């Protein structure tokens, strides 16, 4: 066994912005106290992993990205009580220390031990567990799942059902939960409402599922890629609009279609202009708009505060407002109970070594989610 | 006696921006169907009246401003059923038609018949009941209370308790209800929370009373005018901070004082910069910030969407989120039962004729609410 030993394995390293991932041989240190080393089984390619490449999302490079995954505990550090060697786990990019003021708040989920607000790319102790060619490589959001093995803090891992299909439930580690929770826990979509979902990638289709689950009467998917419409309709959208077909701004189209605005809108792209558009297209007196997409680093949007003064609510959330450690295991149980379906989001499955082809798929608009298997 | 006839009376006409009000003779036409002519008893000077003068708030000039008032029904037009001559009433700048999509919505209050969104400055049928110097004069939010008599649509009037003290319950027509409701109905302030209130004018002091009524444990008042602190303390502020005393930006002071940010923040001034500061000083994961202040017309603020993505909620509302015709009568009844105090808001009581001095008091920071009496 590898317990207690430095593991040599392959990982996808991003050495510099706007380059393909380089599949390298890396050394994965053994887990210190309160850390878990996991053997990766499957990882999804999420737009947020692409944001690191594109420089949209700023985090120390070089880096092993990937945060939407599912693996098996290989070994645990000293003091680890929550998982054992052998357990199926999902690494959590939003930790749940269970102690800070947020973890104690009934509603919040943005644990103060996150590595999200100002990414350091280190373990909780400020060190890396990864070296490549002698150089220390940064972690990504405490997860770094584009690697055969990764080391995560105990606060960033959830034990799930031993029978879960790891190549499906890897989407619970981000995409699906984010989307679904965004509609059901964050916006709290109501029965009979009209919803507008901007962006129909994996997180957007999950927002659609959540809206359909909460009973939205009408779910308008909006995307500039008309090939995403059939899948959107398949998971619940009632109509799909493409902004480029109209001579009118899409907030006007949506307002006219919904008779003065939708109840709930969601920005699931990451563009400043669509965030303001999504806010705008919601009903002025009682509409709720939720930002889910991640926008370019250090860029501000410009908006007229009168949009909010009339009564609109504008909110954002990380990971669909779910308290990670408590919810991931329940979402898996729920998936195991057929309460929701993850297959419709999986368009492609590729061996890990074809990570770059998986990113070209995403970038080209041909895939929803590509699951990488190890 | 004046019923069915034109009344010649005095009213404060604003002929053009940034000029003092002109006290002069106006002709007030009798009510048409579904209209009510009211004899004014008292009207308060609100910052939003001052916005009309300054050009901040755009509405057709010339105009008879004033919206926070109480009076007695002098007469009614055909079809009027909810009020009768002699009733004590409060004119409603936010109507309650009781019929549109918003009136029907459980939460909304921004009635689709408002004259707020794109001010026409007329009655609901598109005409004015006022003539001055031989010219038609515009209404102001379907109220126009700076006149001895005014005419309002039935949907813009609530009948109040026959025993109510009109010189005090005119504040229920705007300032008090807006502040109070922003805390209890819009933000939905929780027992034990920490709240920060930016701006300690009439409206902000009412927000502090709502916060105290909701059970806030800590209410921090923020104002650049330290003379407002004593009064804020008296109505419930636990602490008051003047951003000019500190070397760091106030959001940082506020975040530190509240150990990571307040639960609820209210912007009760009308500045773009303080709207963003208010949002920022709320806890990133679960804070809620409510815009109450009215910004300068057509100006956009700039903010970083990451502020919302961690989990914050940003809302605004008009008239504290209260359905106006349902809520006013009940707030007056609560007042009559001493459920809240109005007295602390009233610093000055002046005859109508000294409206310009009343505006000067406001403009110089010496007053909270000045009530004009007729
Ligand atoms: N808030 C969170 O916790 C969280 C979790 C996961 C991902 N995200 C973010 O959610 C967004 C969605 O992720 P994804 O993986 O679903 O992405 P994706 O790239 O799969 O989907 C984006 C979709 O937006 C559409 N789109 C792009 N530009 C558009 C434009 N100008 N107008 C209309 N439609 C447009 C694309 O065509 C595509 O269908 C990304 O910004 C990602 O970083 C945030
Ligand atoms: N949303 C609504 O329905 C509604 C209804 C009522 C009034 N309003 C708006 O609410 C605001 C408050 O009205 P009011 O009558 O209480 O006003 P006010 O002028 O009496 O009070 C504003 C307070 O803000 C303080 N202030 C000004 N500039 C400041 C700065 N840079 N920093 C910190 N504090 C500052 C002033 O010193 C004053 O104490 C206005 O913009 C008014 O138009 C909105």
């Amino acid at each position: 066994s590898t317990a207690g030993k430095v593991i040599k394995c392959k990982a996808a390293v991003l050495w510099e912005e706007k380059k393909p991932f380089s599949i390298e041989e890396v050394e994965v240190a053994p887990p210190k106290a309160h850390e878990v080393r996991i053997k990766m089984v499957a990882t999804g390619i999420c737009r947020s992993d692409d944001h690191v490449v594109s420089g949209t999302l700023v985090t120390p490079l070089p880096v092993i990205a990937g945060h939407e995954a599912a693996g098996i505990v290989e070994s645990i550090g000293e003091g680890v009580t929550t998982v054992r060697p052998g357990d199926k786990v999902i690494p959590l990019f939003t930790p749940q220390c269970g102690k800070c003021r947020v973890c104690k708040h009934p509603e919040g989920n943005f644990c103060l031990k996150n590595d999200l607000s100002m990414p350091r790319g280190t373990m909780q102790d400020g060190t890396s567990r990864f070296t490549c060619r002698g150089k220390p490589i940064h972690h990504f959001l405490g997860t770094s799942t584009f690697s055969q093995y990764t080391v995560v803090d105990e606060i960033s891992v959830a034990k799930i059902d031993a029978a879960s299909p790891l190549e499906k439930v890897c989407l619970i580690g981000c995409g699906f939960s984010t989307g679904y929770g965004s509609a059901v826990k964050v916006a709290k979509v109501t029965q009979g409402s009209t919803c507008a979902v901007f962006g129909l990638g994996g997180v957007g289709l999950s927002v659609i599922m959540g809206c359909k689950a909460a009973g939205a009467a009408r779910i308008i998917g909006v995307d500039i890629n008309k090939d995403k419409f059939a899948k959107a309709k398949e998971v619940g959208a009632t109509e799909c609009v493409n902004p480029q077909d109209y001579k009118k701004p899409i907030q006007e189209v949506l307002t006219e279609m919904s008779n003065g605005g939708v109840d709930f809108s969601f920005e699931v792209i990451g563009r400043l202009d669509t965030m303001v558009t999504a806010l705008s297209c919601c009903q002025e007196a009682y509409g709720v708009s939720v930002i889910v997409g991640v926008p370019p680093d250090s860029q501000n949007l410009s908006m007229n505060p009168m949009l909010l003064l009339s009564g609109r609510t504008w909110k954002g959330a990380i990971f669909g407002g779910f308290k990670s450690k408590d919810s991931v295991p329940k979402l898996v149980a729920d998936f195991m109970a057929k309460k929701f379906a993850l297959d419709p989001l999986i368009t492609h499955v590729l061996p890990f070594e074809k990570i770059n082809e998986g990113f070209d798929l995403l970038r080209s608009g041909e895939s929803i989610r590509t699951i990488l298997t190890f």
